[PDB]
């Protein structure tokens, strides 16, 4: 009889609708689980002067100077002189140890990325009773933000956790190219971080044998390129799109069901 | 006449429907071609002890010891002593050469990433007739998995292809920070790999001139951060979503066609 | 009265439709703002011979030779001999300085990635009055494309801007593993770039004290793996999908409105 076939068609269509609802729910759940990553790049005419927190310890800073695209040859390596850059010395308790006080030398970083500005730092360590001598350094976004802060100690403690710290060793020239990566936390706040490319070059020590005891650290900081990399977690689970899909599919199924009923009626009539 | 205009409207709507079907098919084909990448991060309280397969050759292991956040100064570099770590020596044929047998020293890696655990290894090579002396090392996920295996040789041969191997040279201290990246192969299997950040520091050789002939390798392994990076290939080509779009568009086109016919009839009647 | 309730229902449904249109427009605008990144990998049986533009300056090239998976020990470091590779010397004005003419030594790179082909280069610098001695190098895709070009000078000037240049220093062996990353610019053009992993190994100088003045550069170029990484910016803003969603939702809303009117009529009648 036609009635049983029509009822079976209705049941099949309702089962298809239920399965489609299940599939849409599972897809929405899956897309909530895994947001997709999108990467863009931002051109900058001038970077904001980064803060370079150096942790020399007993290593005295011989020289710190800004250069453009090239470093003039050293007049006399291992000798103090030519310190033209803004520096701030800070003492702050380590956020993790709570016992070791860190003394940091904050140096204002380069700004003209287009002009290939670099900052060159020369340190000397004299008679260190410790093999594997290296200087720690941390990079943060703004030196001015460090200056115009009410709690510089708290700012440095926050930097200890927000940013990563690297090292540069003596007997080398360490060339550091910096890059800014800003990650959107889809909450109105963006986390900025530094990615640094390091190249070490041997230092040709032409000092007298007596002066070989003191060891020299050379480090250069510049920007890799005038591109800030922005990383955003795009959500592909839109409830309105899902409900629009469901509504359209339900309307299609209802229209198909009533077309089937009309076709059955037409077959019965003729 | 109104009939010709209505038939032309029907033909235009059917052509639009066909073009929309073509566009949807092309979009589904394109989305099948290029799945989108999604990156997430996993917090870990404790890492599973990684296996560090070292290939020293004739270089004897002076020392291997676990430290926390800092390495105590060497009592006497170049002298054996203080070997507290679990190691396993293995001999296995190279999967690619089929002739060169590799002898590997498997070392259990650090676990407490939160406590900044590191493993410090000191090797000595005495009178090597080969310039550019370096030790190969490979990283795999679990030392325990290596232990509780029926074919350790086959496990090492599989590691030779699954993981990448790096080198650390003498006259340096090589600081290696490890990171785990798990890539989903959308097939029920996930491929795990190691990404390592390497920083070399000069070793200040304060040995007697006689002892300068033997060269020393210092390497440190720890974890960069308590974050495992998961990378998944999300497919954006859902056949059910595409068929729902097509059904909704077809219903819209049919309803618009019958509205147009009704409007033509209303214009004719009045 | 039922009429006021029905009119209020119609107004509510039209407001819902307007809000849904607003949401769809905002979603389309957002998806236009941020295309999603998709990463794939391409297997290669043989790479196209890359061009390695070396900038030695006064450093003479002692040796340049192709090896497979291993470098034979040096017969006599610091001595010329065994130069078997195709090289081209070029002079071109620096695109940025417009005054400094760069002299480049273009070397044909390795091809058999499967066979682990590498190219080994040995340079010597004799009595350089400049500390921090290093040689610049740039990588571009094809040496043949450099050969079969009408303006080699213009090709090199374009490479100065299209590709990135690194350095390798004396007193080391610099192991460079190359990788090709092709980014689709969604405009019919793809930008190819080189990513290089560098490992430095100490050179054990066993030369006489007289010969220690001349400094030696050792560099190796090979391919990291037979995988070319393709990065594409997929656009998730399809106007046809959006209009299909809107049409389906509008049909659903109209059908719901007429169902509501019919239900009100049925309630009034009985
Ligand atoms: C340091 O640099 C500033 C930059 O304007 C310059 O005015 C000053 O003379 C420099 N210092 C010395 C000692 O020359
Ligand atoms: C910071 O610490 C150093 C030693 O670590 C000390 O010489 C210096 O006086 C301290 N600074 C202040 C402001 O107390
Ligand atoms: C470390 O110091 C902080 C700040 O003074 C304070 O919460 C407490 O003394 C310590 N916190 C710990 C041990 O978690
Ligand atoms: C190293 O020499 C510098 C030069 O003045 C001096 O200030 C410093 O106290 C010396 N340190 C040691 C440990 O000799
Ligand atoms: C090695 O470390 C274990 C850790 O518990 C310790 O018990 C043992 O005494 C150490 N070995 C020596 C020789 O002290
Ligand atoms: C592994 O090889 C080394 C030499 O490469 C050899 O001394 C050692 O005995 C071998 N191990 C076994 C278990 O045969
Ligand atoms: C290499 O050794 C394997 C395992 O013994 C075996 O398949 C065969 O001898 C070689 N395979 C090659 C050459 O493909
Ligand atoms: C190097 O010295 C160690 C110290 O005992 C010794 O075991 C080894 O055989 C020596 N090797 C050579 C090549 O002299
Ligand atoms: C350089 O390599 C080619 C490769 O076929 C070889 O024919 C030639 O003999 C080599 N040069 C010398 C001097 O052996
Ligand atoms: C390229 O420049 C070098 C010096 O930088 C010079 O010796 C050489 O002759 C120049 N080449 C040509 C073709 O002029
Ligand atoms: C640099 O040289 C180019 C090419 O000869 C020419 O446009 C002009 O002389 C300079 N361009 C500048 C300074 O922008
Ligand atoms: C260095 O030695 C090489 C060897 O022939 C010679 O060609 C070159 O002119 C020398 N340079 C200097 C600056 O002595």
């Amino acid at each position: 009889v036609f009635s049983v076939l029509l009822i079976f068609i209705y049941l099949l269509l309702m089962a298809v609708a239920v399965f489609l609802v299940y599939r849409t729910i599972t897809d929405f759940r899956e897309k909530l689980k895994h947001p997709v990553m999108s990467v863009s790049y931002k051109e900058v005419d001038r970077y904001d002067a980064p803060g370079i927190a150096l942790y020399p310890g007993q290593a005295q800073l011989l020289s710190c100077k800004h250069h453009y695209e090239v470093i003039p040859p050293l007049t006399s390596p291992g000798q103090p002189g030519d310190m033209n850059c803004t520096t701030q010395r800070i003492n702050y308790t380590d956020p993790f140890s709570n016992q070791t006080v860190k003394s940091a030398l904050i140096v204002q970083g380069p700004r003209e990325v287009k002009k290939r500005e670099l900052v060159f730092l020369q340190f000397r360590l004299n008679k260190s009773s410790e093999d594997f001598s290296a200087i720690d350094y941390l990079l943060f976004s703004s030196f001015q933000e460090f200056l115009q802060s009410p709690n510089r100690v708290g700012f440095m403690q926050a930097c200890e956790s927000a940013y990563s710290s690297w090292k540069f060793s003596g007997g080398f020239r360490t060339w550091v190219k910096m890059s800014l990566v800003k990650t959107k936390e889809e909450d109105g706040r963006e986390a900025v971080e530094f990615r640094q490319e390091t190249s070490v070059v041997n230092y040709i020590d032409q000092r007298p044998a007596a002066k070989k005891s003191a060891q020299l650290f050379f480090v250069v900081f510049e920007w890799k390129d005038p591109f800030i990399q922005k990383v955003q977690d795009i959500v592909t689970a839109n409830p309105w799109n899902t409900i629009a899909l469901l509504c359209g599919a339900f309307l299609a199924l209802f229209k198909a069901a009533e077309f089937a009923k009309l076709s059955i009626k037409w077959m019965i009539k003729i």
